[PDB]
């Protein structure tokens, strides 16, 4: 495997669950950063390597960097929508240990709202908004390798694979299973093909 | 009234380079206080006056303030996640060196956060708003002209001309390009409209 030591950020995560299990079933050798209260489940997947820390602690993200081949970055909320800078922070710590540690690959996700008119962004979700804005300023001025995955909403639809992929614009669905967006973000390990680009994975599941 | 000598403080922030570079291209005689010169540009446009000190020290204060027509501010402490004065005792030194030259015009960046509700503020960005206020109340009580911009998201985008300003709140965008930012700090030395007043500029982009 050309990339075969992945970092990835936010495993426990709803997506980053079942892109922890299709990773592992590929053959990838994974480290996840996990907070210390919520660890991985008892026995779903097991990774090759656990940090256990915050990515708000620079020494942590380090930790979880060090020795990769590509970085991976699910970070969220769960259903926590207030102000918040733990995405772009976090991707601050990630790309200052991917410079320090010769790693160039970062597939990152923040959502299609930065793809939308933002007078249609619902007001609920600004904040949570306004940190992935953030985020992917961050990403983006880095000069890293970013793929910026942009997904619309996240289901619990099947695995696929058969989703299509817009670049640099909002795509002809609104919506993406969790199992095809993990799908994608590890797709993007593979091709530099979307490097430099936003991308919105969407389907329609029938 | 014609402003044709300014300091910029913060002129080495990424909203402080492209305003020096635009005030340079447009032929103001510019003068900036630095604490290192060498985050200067060597290229292209460059000050006309460099003065290597602290917005802490006031005398490296008084020193940049000699003889202006008008001071910008666009000082920030980025990394302050905690508690922090540098910036309102920066106001404070900028203030009585402002008096005891009779320069009367400064224009200064806070941020929309002072336009919305307190609990919009993200927990980590409590401290540096917390500043912002006490800078605000600095120059708003100092008697002095003074124009508050309070710019929400500071982007990448290129130079517009072409955003709006509102006299209070709300906009066509969460977002300012740092550009025009800095085009807007200098459109308001060359009117009186904004004085007193705090402003919100913001733009849709691409
Ligand atoms: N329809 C949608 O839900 C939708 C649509 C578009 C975009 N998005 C965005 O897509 C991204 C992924 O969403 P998701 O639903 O898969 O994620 P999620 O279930 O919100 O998971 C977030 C992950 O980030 C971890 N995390 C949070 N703070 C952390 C910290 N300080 N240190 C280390 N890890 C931390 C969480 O760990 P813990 O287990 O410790 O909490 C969890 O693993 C999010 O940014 C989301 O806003 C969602
Ligand atoms: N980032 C955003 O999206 C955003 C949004 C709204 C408002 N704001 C606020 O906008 C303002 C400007 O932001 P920015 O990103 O353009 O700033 P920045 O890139 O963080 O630059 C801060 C500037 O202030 C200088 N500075 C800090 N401490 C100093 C000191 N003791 N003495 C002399 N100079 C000092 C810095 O000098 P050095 O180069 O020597 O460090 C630098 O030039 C800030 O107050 C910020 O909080 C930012
Ligand atoms: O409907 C769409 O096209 C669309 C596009 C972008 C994002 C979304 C979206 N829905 O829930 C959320 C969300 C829910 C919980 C937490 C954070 C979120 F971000 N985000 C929907
Ligand atoms: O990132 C910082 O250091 C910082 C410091 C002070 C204010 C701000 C700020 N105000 O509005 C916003 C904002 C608004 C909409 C979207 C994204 C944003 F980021 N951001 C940021």
């Amino acid at each position: 495997m050309a990339v075969k030591k992945i970092a990835i950020f936010g495993a426990t995560g709803q997506t980053g669950l079942t892109t922890l299990a299709q990773a592992v079933q590929a053959g990838y050798e994974v480290t996840v950063l996990v907070r210390d209260s919520s660890r991985l489940p008892s026995e779903g997947p097991r990774p090759a390597h656990v940090v256990v820390g915050d990515v708000l602690q620079a020494a942590d993200v380090d930790k979880t960097v060090a020795g990769q081949d590509a970085v991976i970055v699910l970070l969220g909320t769960r259903n926590d929508l207030s102000p918040t800078t733990v995405m772009s922070e976090g991707a601050r710590n990630i790309v200052a240990a991917m410079k320090a540690h010769g790693v160039d690959k970062v597939v990152a996700c923040t959502s299609a709202f930065l793809l939308w008119d933002p007078t249609k962004v619902p007001p609920r979700l600004q904040a949570v908004t306004d940190d992935h804005i953030r985020m992917h300023k961050v990403l983006r001025e880095s000069g890293l390798k970013y793929v910026a995955v942009m997904p619309p909403h996240i289901g619990d639809q099947p695995l696929t694979g058969a989703y299509t992929v817009t670049l640099d614009g909002r795509g002809p669905s609104r919506v993406i299973s969790k199992h095809d967006l993990g799908h994608f973000m590890l797709r993007c390990l593979t091709t530099d093909e979307y490097d430099g680009h936003s991308t919105y994975p969407s389907h329609q599941y029938q």
